[PDB]
């Protein structure tokens, strides 16, 4: 049936309805004051009535809102976000899609065909990875880590629940960005110390996250290039969070070997990110989020299969290699291994 | 559950997967040569292996392709397009989404706030409707109508099947574009005459449509402004195809009154386009296609409701006013009426 083409042929428009729903304050409004009529929505949102009608038609047909005798409410996929304390997280992730992902996504066909991250051209600069370009635009690094922070809040419950974190003591957070996961881990397991290793630009943001959490004594930053610099010794566990998806298999094996060398004997390596199913059928989230990785971060970036990741861990010399499957609707999991005593 | 958000939060990426499948020739390849392995796909499409895997993961998770034992075929929605002779139509429509709609869709929020078609900025020029800007880029106007021609082919079965065309003799096709519907009508009704009224630039494209159909005698072009020029007299039937969606309700009443005066007593008026359901719940297609209309053609464009259109015909003096429902997966119909004899 051809009808299945509708959410795909108009997929960009479907995203724009959610985008508009968020930016214009519709979902917050319906949460607090629903049911509301179309006129009431137009008055509260200070929109022309035609505009309100267009938005409401879009969100209602998508199931993001419901209408009942002319009265509008949040649909359950939106209500769920508010229920689970995730509305600011979803809001910030949609802003990321809008400000970072959407326009470079137009360069997807070219990026596939040329094997480049072509969409990076929408960001001023000359280097070939997104992260080293963030400093070129005032406020851009902060905007980026706001989104990345929210992405991690969404995805890291599987990380925080990892059994290793009730055994390990000292965690090296490689490319740990703004310390979102370091702080979450520190709060979840109070005996952990964590070192957040990243570029100076990112650690500038990480310091604010750590200070706000009041965790200066348990979470520290460390400026280093993940490829060209030595990792700090004395760590019990090496964490790659939302990191190996950026690089080639060849590059990841290099990083996992550095991890092996740096982790103490008996220690753990943990790879936390989205994963592609080994049968290459999905999940849908990963298959679609690949458009971002194909177009922006780096010319090799992609959401790798579980099995390929486990393969790299063994080749790096880790033993007892395995995986923890997603507990929910996102495709995030953990691949883990041990350095032999 | 938040899981329902995946095709919307990543909706732009879903479109890009369809977009890439089309442009890179995947769906034609799988149609002719399926099943193929990922390697055979990469070789045939001249993609790096990583790129082929990313693409194939995307199309398969979406159901645009299927995989069995590593062998890839077109999935149901794509197969159905080839089956029904619609593959060239879908290809050209996806190219229109890519080249015309996608980037202006990002101006949706601004368009909603200001009640302007703010996405028109992606096109060189200064005038306030998309169509008068088309001539400013070499090949753009012909590119537009290639897309529009395909939209019309996809949607006009309900038009062609209209009983009226067995009872009328001379159709004035108001804003008839590249004559796609005039020609389809004339082929289906061998004694029907049609006048395609549009801008000079559109009629230059319509000339080729008409020529390649050999319908010079029965299908003619008439350069005129639909608002400011007189409609030529002597026509039995006034047709608005994909036209009233561009304009405000007030402008449409103006147009329908002109249609009334110009049509012979006893004559018919037909309005053919996408329609929004009277209860404002959808259809999804219309609710999403509205992002295009909001961002690009004109500051008032929108997919109007059946009942509002019917209302206009009656106020313009037409009687025996009624509608013809969509006989399938798209939201296209005909609202029609008569001038009293
Ligand atoms: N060459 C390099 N040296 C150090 N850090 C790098 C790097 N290339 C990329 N990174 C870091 O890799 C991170 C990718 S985003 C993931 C950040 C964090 N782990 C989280 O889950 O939220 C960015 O913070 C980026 O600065
Ligand atoms: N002021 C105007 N005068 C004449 N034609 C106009 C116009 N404003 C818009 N149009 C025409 O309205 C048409 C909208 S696109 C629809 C074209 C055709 N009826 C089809 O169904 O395929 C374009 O061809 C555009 O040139
Ligand atoms: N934006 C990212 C990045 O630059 C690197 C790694 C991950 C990300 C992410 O946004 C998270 C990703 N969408 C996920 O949900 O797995
Ligand atoms: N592109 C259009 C236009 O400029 C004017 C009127 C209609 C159109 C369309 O593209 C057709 C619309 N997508 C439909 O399927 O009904």
């Amino acid at each position: 049936e051809l009808s299945a083409l509708v959410p795909v042929l108009f997929g960009h428009a479907a995203f724009q309805q959610l985008n508009a729903g968020c930016q214009l304050g519709l979902f917050e409004l319906l949460h607090e004051r629903g049911p509301l009529s179309a006129e009431e929505v137009a008055d509260a949102l200070r929109l022309p009535r035609r505009s309100a009608d267009i938005l409401l038609l879009g969100t209602t047909a998508l199931g993001l809102s419901t209408v009942t005798d002319g009265g509008y409410r949040n649909g359950a996929p939106i209500g769920a976000a508010f229920r689970d304390g995730l509305w600011p997280v979803l809001r910030d992730i949609v802003q990321y899609q809008d400000k970072i992902a959407y326009q470079p996504a137009a360069d997807y066909v070219e990026s596939l065909r040329t094997g480049q991250n072509a969409g990076i051209r929408h960001f001023p600069g000359t280097t070939r990875d997104l992260y080293s370009r963030l400093a070129a635009v005032p406020g851009l690094e902060e905007l980026f880590y706001r989104g990345m922070h929210a992405w991690s809040q969404l995805s890291n419950p599987v990380l925080l629940a990892q059994p290793d974190f009730t055994r390990v003591h000292r965690v090296l957070d490689v490319g740990g960005g703004d310390a979102v996961n370091a702080v979450a881990l520190a709060r979840a397991h109070p005996s952990l110390r964590v070192t957040v290793l990243d570029r100076p630009g990112a650690l500038e943001v990480a310091r604010k996250t750590i200070a706000e959490a009041g965790l200066e004594e348990r979470v520290r930053t460390h400026a280093a290039d993940i490829f060209t610099d030595s990792y700090p010794a004395g760590h019990d566990c090496v964490l790659f969070a939302h990191q190996l998806v950026i690089w080639s298999p060849e590059q990841n094996l290099t990083l996992l070997r550095k991890a092996y060398d740096a982790v103490e004997p008996g220690g753990r390596v943990l790879v936390f990110n989205a994963f592609t199913d080994d049968d290459r059928t999905g999940p849908l989230y990963a298959a679609l989020d690949n458009v971002y990785f194909t177009t922006l971060p780096f010319r090799h970036s992609t959401i790798h299969r579980w099995a390929d990741c486990e393969s790299w861990l063994r080749e790096a010399g880790f033993t007892d290699v395995g995986r923890t499957a997603p507990p929910g609707w996102t495709p995030h999991g953990v691949v883990s291994g041990s350095r032999p005593r």
